[PDB]
DNA sequence: ATCGTCGCTGTTCAATACATGCACAGGATGTATATATCTGACACGTGCCTGGAGACTAGGGAGTAATCCCCTTGGCGGTTAAAACGCGGGGGACAG
């Protein structure tokens, strides 16, 4: 089981040259909670994991 | 213009393959050993005789004491060459 969270924005507000950046969790039980987003489509969209 | 993306490259980092130093099984060649076997050289027994043993003598070689003096030890001192100590360095030893 895994899931994805789509975030459609109206303007670029990250680093365009970076396709993905990680976010560590505070605890071990929630390590797989929103740990990585993605950028690789035309529209400014982030894909949470 | 203005931003993003797509063709063209280098530079570094990591992964892999090769080369070099080291130990440990593996065989084969010789040595040691196990065994069977047959031999002739050693040990003994016998028989025979020459060299060792016994008994005696005579005689001189050696042991023994008594005397001699030569040779060896010993102490002393005086110049004196030889031994001893030290220095410096060179060539001979010894290892790679």
């Amino acid at each position: 089981n895994l899931n994805k969270v789509v975030l459609c924005f109206d303007r670029v507000f990250w680093d365009p040259s970076v396709n993905l950046f990680g976010h560590v969790g505070s605890t071990t039980a929630s390590r797989g909670e929103l740990f990585l987003f993605w950028n690789l489509y035309k529209a400014p969209i982030l894909l949470a994991l």
